[PDB]
């Protein structure tokens, strides 16, 4: 089976195209060629400025036959300066789409910024070029906003993004509808096991942005640390013939962890979703689990002057 | 100056005694002998399991003529275990202690975890050996009980222990009472600049629990530049390190019994340190956290 229930019933595929920073032709192709494989799951988000050329190429799929909306699984996300506008938002996100319901949406940071306009998102700068952090509209309120749009019908799954265990349990403790997903950061070099542990106990399901850490299958320069070149998973790679790509995923797959992998280049886009074709030994679980690196990959521009993880 | 203006206007001290991991007679005489040197602000907290004890000292101190009351900042805070039970967690802590007040009641951490009975602080497991952690209570409904031990008069000033950036926006935004104080481990090897640089600009005093930071082991006092300043400078690292917090506005509680230390600790209002001095100890930052919980909750909180 390709898919894990969510706590409201729906269905989501555990294989999803992560699309941040795919853009233009590359982002076009690899949609096309991602659902011609057969991706069902595709990650957005208002704030990578592509929503428009998402919904441009599920849209050319949809009119040549190759899938049906009712098929796909559409997550986008409200960036930080719309957390007192989450409604306004969404139905932004949805128009940019050519969408009339999301299956996903998702708070993409525990953080508020300065508001910039509905449809034109930004991480505005105070007068010292510092981010312009909001202390006015508080998580709860945003988490709300996004429950409205559910009951609004705009919406059939609501999350979070990036947030841990102490924003997490908060969320639970205040939620009347709660989170469907938590999606984060979670690899084998940063394996997060509680946090992870804590979503699933209280039915949450978390999912791994940057399954893969730093890794990219690209000719690149020194100093670059990354999963994919533990002697522990290359040598699984050897074991069980799939990439050491495939191994990473299919450990988060194992654990009950949905993953989003980024990627445009066909080979690369069969096979990871090809990981829902084998599956990792319980010792050889065990033996990934050894190789955990507390190392977080995936961080915010310099640019917003702050860091919001000190 | 040895004190540093709450947004609230009351004056907190700004060297302080931690109190963790004191007990019994050692707990006794470093008050005593805090006091006598010259210390006023004192760190204790509902967990450590010793406010009775901390509450004979100060009782002690005060019935000697050493100090009066309103000379002292008694800290207190409201352990996991009783964030839906708050006002009856202060009014315990001020029983054990024998005060009518508290100058700061902090909330020791972001997390709520099943009740084990008021004055029974506790960190209760579930079934499979993994901390009880809560889900019932959020951190606004116990902050707005912080608020009323406020209203209540049991607290001058509250505040937030172990809270991080999107935490301590997140209170900002709620609050009807700004938390005057944020305390968490800060120090050379932990410096947290934009955590320090947020609460500031808010108006929140950060405060540097562990400002000293750390089989052998590894400290930031061992660092060659703290080293190198402790010569430069005539002082010892400790007081290089402790200094340095203070020079950014981020009080500090360093913990300690030994008279001589004490001392020191407290000597450290008596120099400065240079721009120059100050940017060196700026580049030996780790992001090298050393206090954590307890391994037996089953949880990492930090993962």
């Amino acid at each position: 089976m390709s898919t894990i229930t969510l706590n409201n019933g729906f269905e989501m595929p555990v294989i999803g195209l992560g699309l941040w920073r795919l853009e233009k032709e590359e982002l076009r192709s690899a949609i096309l060629n991602a659902i011609k494989l057969g991706y069902r799951h595709f990650d957005a988000a208002a704030h990578y400025k592509t929503e428009i050329d998402v919904g441009n190429a599920i849209a050319e799929a949809i009119q040549s036959g190759l899938v049906k909306r009712e098929e796909l699984f559409i997550t986008s996300k409200v960036w930080n300066s719309d957390h007192g506008h989450v409604v306004e938002a969404c139905k932004n996100s949805l128009k940019k789409l050519q969408l009339d319901y999301l299956d996903l949406y998702l708070v993409h940071y525990p953080l508020a910024t300065k508001h910039s306009g509905v449809g034109t998102t930004a991480s505005l700068l105070d007068e010292n070029k510092v981010l312009d952090i909001d202390v006015t509209v508080s998580l709860e309120t945003t988490w709300h906003d996004m429950e409205k749009t559910v009951s609004l019908g705009l919406v059939r799954s609501i999350g979070l993004s990036n947030y841990e265990l102490f924003l997490t349990r908060d969320c639970l403790s205040y939620a009347k509808i709660k989170p469907q997903v938590s999606q984060f950061e979670t690899h084998p070099y940063f394996q997060r096991e509680s946090l992870v542990r804590f979503c699933k106990k209280h039915g949450v399901v978390p999912m791994a942005h940057t399954p893969l850490g730093g890794a990219t299958a690209n000719v690149k320069a020194f100093g670059s640390i990354s999963p994919l070149e533990d002697p522990v998973l290359i040598g699984l790679a050897k074991k069980y013939q799939k990439s050491v790509a495939q191994i990473a995923l299919r450990w988060n797959i194992e654990r009950g962890t949905p993953v989003i992998p980024k990627s445009s280049k066909v080979e690369r886009l069969k096979e990871n979703l090809e990981v829902l074709n084998f599956k990792l030994e319980k010792e050889d679980i065990e033996l990934i689990n050894t190789i955990d690196k507390k190392f977080r990959t995936t961080l915010p521009s310099l640019s917003w002057g702050v860091d919001v993880y000190a």
